[PDB]
């Protein structure tokens, strides 16, 4: 097993939790960001210098996104995703992911199902277009039996339509997504779908 599909089991394990708030430039575990480089070998102490600090976390990340690389290609031309977009401070995130044909890149790893969404006040319907960078984690994700298609930094997407709550073309959407069905689903926390396409 290459070091790299290793570093991406730790990802899926518990890396996620510091890398995807450090990719997108918001405040992220400093501690833990180190502990982890310290613990994976990348340096040699757990108080390095700031280019140490970036330089590893640069090899760190680009093992995780090459042992997703690496991972064999599915012909999946959908996937899914439930997000909370409807918190005041994610009132411009909001904004940009409900702005018609807007062109949004996402600066961290993008985790999505091909299978079903788990329900939250929005949920990404979000086509594929053949050769995007999405994998299919299968026995390397952490936890089994959750499908999980995992996409690198930078997914750029662009926004479709927006269907909000409250019609029968809202409600027939709905009811062509598979959703998740667990101890707390309830689909009437659900604000809107989003009609989203991964551009290559």
């Amino acid at each position: 097993e290459s070091k790299q599909i290793q570093a991406l089991r730790y990802y899926s394990a518990q890396g996620y939790s510091v890398i995807n708030k450090y990719l997108r430039g918001d405040d992220y575990p400093e501690t833990q960001a180190k502990e982890t480089l310290l613990s994976r070998d990348y340096l040699s102490t757990n108080e390095p210098s700031d280019e140490e600090f970036k330089n590893a976390m640069s090899v760190y990340i680009n093992d995780i996104a090459e042992g997703l690389s690496s991972l064999p290609e599915t012909d999946h031309r959908v996937v899914y995703r439930g997000l909370k977009l409807d918190k005041p401070a994610l009132s411009d995130v909001l904004k940009e992911y409900t702005t018609i044909g807007n062109i949004i890149i996402d600066k961290a790893f993008m985790s999505t199902s091909p299978d079903k969404a788990w329900i939250n006040d929005t949920i990404l319907n979000i086509y594929l277009e053949k050769g995007h960078k999405g994998r299919i984690l299968g026995d390397v994700a952490h936890f089994k039996g959750e499908a999980e298609m995992l996409f690198p930094p930078n997914t750029k997407l662009k926004i479709e339509s927006i269907v909000n709550c409250g019609s029968q073309d809202f409600a027939s959407q709905l009811s062509k997504l598979r959703l998740s069905d667990d101890a707390t689903a309830d689909t009437n926390r659900i604000k809107r779908i989003i009609n989203m396409r991964v551009l290559n």
